[PDB]
């Protein structure tokens, strides 16, 4: 009864949107309704020219970016690069559900999204994150949904109990791995499978990356204090998956870091924390709205480390848009979104 | 009813095995029940130490593979090496449905199989190729099953159709290309990811690998004529896939070729014919059961080429095992096996 | 005192001949000078925005392709592996030694080059590639080369002394993996990371690959029968590396045959004949001008095997360009080439 | 003339001293000779077995590890599985050069090594770092050269000069990842090429790795204050390469630290400062022995940020090893190591 669009149906995002969209038992039951599959310039081409591993909608055509296309649908995801989901989305019912992949909506700053976006604040929306203190409350049933960057979902699931318990201090280190996945579909000469093959390397430092105001804007979410954010970016050798490794001074001890943890999560269906002894790998949940989840404390320095492990794909994009999705429509959240990863 | 159990659970079959059975949906509703996980290598600890993804069953122990331990199941998976089927079998009641993932009841010759395993043959049991013609209906309702090695899974969904109508001569010869994870979990130098990283190389070429006969096995199953195999295969940096390329001398036309292979697989859920002028790819069925199939003749040359994509793990191996008991407990065939792969 | 241009120096061949100049022995006692940078689009950037690699160059500004700019250089080098380097190479002084990369003076048939890349034919300088026979002799002075296919240099490397012997039919076989480099530095999306990594796919299927008359042109210089080639191509994981399987029917003895390569090969540098029972592998010979090669038979298959393994950018390209130039300037013909790859 | 053995001559660290050692100008003209290859496990193979790269070496066989074996050589490289060869190295004639790319005798603080390793405090002699302040001299003539690990040489060459001129805080952060080489060529299930590719993992954390103690010696070395080291290395999909992200509380303004790079580095001539926008990648070092270092500053959160990349087999081991060979026997620096990187 409850028809869905996608805009950006070419992209990465869009085709794993489309897949998970595939495993739903609301669409084996046809409870859910696959409507119209827009992207920017390839209006005219079939899907199985862009995904060919949709192979279900592979016969259909993809058709042009406008409100005369994506009217009358129930929900509409916008894989969009930032900009015009802002545009899109007042030129659609105000009924609809509407649900962005794009930035145009995480940010409450407005200040804050001029100095790193350079366009005007459109406003915020629900941000698409359940686990987040006080989101699952804010999106259940809600007609707007702001779905975080790969980045910042890695980091804040890594970092917000302890912050939130005021376990460790409010300026965080964060440095994490990506595969190639979260640059886009945008074909440039750093994304060629031979640049990136047997290389890694590190990009937008030193603060101007996006998604540092992100980091901190969850941060200051569970806090009192002055949040400090150094992030860092890494490209490696992977079409999927996000390792991030994040820091903080800390002096509490490792068993009130942990406890705290395993509070936070122990009835999370998608974040697990890792047995005594183990780390999170990227390659465990590929493919997976999950997120693995171990901590530490260094003592000879006083740091406390969190690592996690998403999918930059799954629960840093899409899976994080069919969960929200879930909890705007009523549905139970985990219809849908698997936590057992396709390794190896 | 219908307990479960997976001799092997260590390797890469039993772990890909326990993913699809966690996605059954005979799993959801109760109707299948994974008991127990056993293994030669390593009893005693937590599968979590081995299949970091199937954090479902991460708690779980890792009982030794004996008889006893396998009693009491209605269903037992057998992912080891070759010669412990044949050993195991005896040692479970003729009623319990045996699922083998190994070699020993594959060739349904006796001198060929001691040609190349020195073994002594232990049987016979129905060939897990759904879509090998006649293969279906001796596995509906049977509780003894071999299921295929993932090599020939491939070439024979690319070669049969068309020497079954005998569009082509019965020389074949056939290059696929692999990921490492079909060479097992046996830690070897040569398997080490630095080797194999960055590197391709051909082994057990001149048809002495033990996959030579058994594709010409599938093959005389469909001609009476002479079929003789040239394989190689060829392992490259990648974890799962097989593209396998796979030529022989025609002189049918495309069109007789074309429209015998859309005859063989239009009402084949998971063996999908690429439109005109597309290929196959590895990456648009891993983690899924799809077979991706494409056909062409070299004029010049007079050869017929067929490319055959299939994820190693899944549908050559596990899913087919899966897919196998799926009609053996008279379950539709389709369950708990995707054609939507996980990609990029 | 031989001043070199290299027309395309942004790409992956002109990088790679940079690469193999600068540790030349002539450029190290300043008998090489390395002149002009030029490239089509993004003159005036510096050439490490394109080769972070080649940091003692990264100062160099790249200045646009004219004749003008390419003239005053007793050398020059034309970086275009897929382009069409004709209209230049006659506008330059025919004293300058002009090596191709491209294909334009590769093939010695109008006809074949017309159909295989509609355009007309501008005529047939001498193979740079002094292992076949009849091949170092036109070069040792030439002033014009053309540099052949990588695909093709790996074929024809592993056949050839077998037809040339009469060991084998004139019907061969040959399918080639090769890393993504081959297929240039043009941005295009079916060659992203996140497309090639974790996939591997045939294009370019049924001889309609224009490398497929380069090895039947190759070929028949050593024999009389026509030669009928199936050529099929795949793009595997890796950022360089090729490795050839090449079939063709039989009835000669192993040892004969081997007999027939140590002849071909036993004083060609370059050229490698593994040890009994060893096969070569790519990343053996990454950064090398090496090729390694195996020769074995499949008895039951009455077939013949060879497999041949060099660097796409080396000894497929600008090894190849520059142990051509040392033949060329009366140089020695190893000078600048390693024997030894970088692995792993 | 220089008789030169090489323990554990078939690993990774071994291989990549005989790679440098035929490309050396002194394996030329006849100086230096490579003599003895010892292999704990094979001796009595052939070296082709272990690395098919390394072609003019493929005959010699590998002997056991023993010190009459060694005895007799004027240089001993010795880059045993798990180091720890204090022991052999006690029985070799104090005339010889001995280099150790193990851990044995890196540490000058007993009751340090204690701790992390478990084991006899051994000794330190000179480090391998011809970079690092005072370390050159230590260097020209010794006949004991302790090499440095992968992860502190990039470390300490990221954040020495910074130190050194007390433009940073002396509590140091630093994430880096690092290709599977690093981790030996030990067979374990987790160093498998179906296991590393596709994924990212921390290992050894929050001072747990043997290297966190070796950053902090070589910092201290620099400044008066007390360091303290969050060091955190992540394996990424690659063979080669590491990544080092560092990152400090600032004092100073970006122009007085970059000054103090320059400064430092300007006569170093492997280390690479990247120029104006730029920054370094694994990918334009590999097989050259030289470090690409950025640096930034993070105003809003106070942090300053170096980037370090490096051939872990080169400069992380054999590069330093050839590079203070060199030193050790008055030939220039320079001799046989390239600034030259294998791209793409
Ligand atoms: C992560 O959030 C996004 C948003 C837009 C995107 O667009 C694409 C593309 O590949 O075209 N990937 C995207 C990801």
């Amino acid at each position: 009864a409850t028809k869905v669009a996608v805009a950006g149906a070419s992209g990465y995002a869009g085709g794993e949107i489309l897949r998970l969209l595939l495993g739903h038992p609301a669409y084996a039951d046809g409870r859910l309704r696959i409507g119209a599959l827009t992207a920017a310039t390839s209006a005219g081409s079939t899907l199985g020219e862009h995904h060919p591993h949709l192979t279900p909608l592979a016969h259909r055509v993809v058709e042009p970016t406008e409100a005369a296309v994506l009217g009358g649908h129930d929900a509409v995801f916008l894989a969009l690069p930032h900009g015009h989901s802002a545009v899109l989305a007042q030129q659609l019912s105000p009924e609809t559900l509407i649900i962005d992949c794009g930035a145009d909506f995480r940010l409450t700053d407005a200040a804050v999204w001029e100095r790193f976006y350079g366009s005007s604040h459109a406003g915020s929306w629900p941000y698409g994150l359940p686990e987040l203190p006080g989101a699952r409350d804010q999106l259940r049933g809600t007609r707007r949904i702001a779905v975080p960057g790969c980045y910042p979902t890695a980091a804040l699931l890594a970092l917000f109990p302890a912050l939130a318990a005021d376990l460790i201090e409010p300026a965080v280190t964060v440095v994490a791995v990506s595969g190639t996945s979260g640059a886009g579909r945008a074909a440039t000469t750093d994304l060629l499978g031979a640049e990136v093959i047997g290389s890694a390397r590190a990009y937008n430092i030193a603060g101007v990356h996006r998604h540092t105001p992100e980091i901190a804007q969850g941060l200051r979410a569970v806090t009192d204090r002055d949040v400090s954010v150094s992030f860092t970016p890494v490209l490696i050798p992977a079409s999927r998956g996000i390792l991030a490794t994040c820091t903080a001074r800390t002096r509490s001890p490792l068993s009130q870091l942990r406890a705290a943890y395993e509070k936070a999560y122990h009835a999370e269906p998608f974040i697990y924390l890792m047995p005594e002894g183990q780390l999170p790998r990227t390659g465990a949940v590929i493919g997976s709205n999950a997120a693995h989840i171990a901590v530490a404390v260094d003592e000879d320095a006083q740091t406390f480390v969190a690592i996690a492990a998403i999918d930059n794909l799954v629960k840093g994009t899409a899976g994080a848009a069919v969960q929200s999705m879930n909890l705007a429509l009523g549905w139970p959240e985990t219809d849908g979104l698997s936590v057992v990863g396709v390794a190896p």
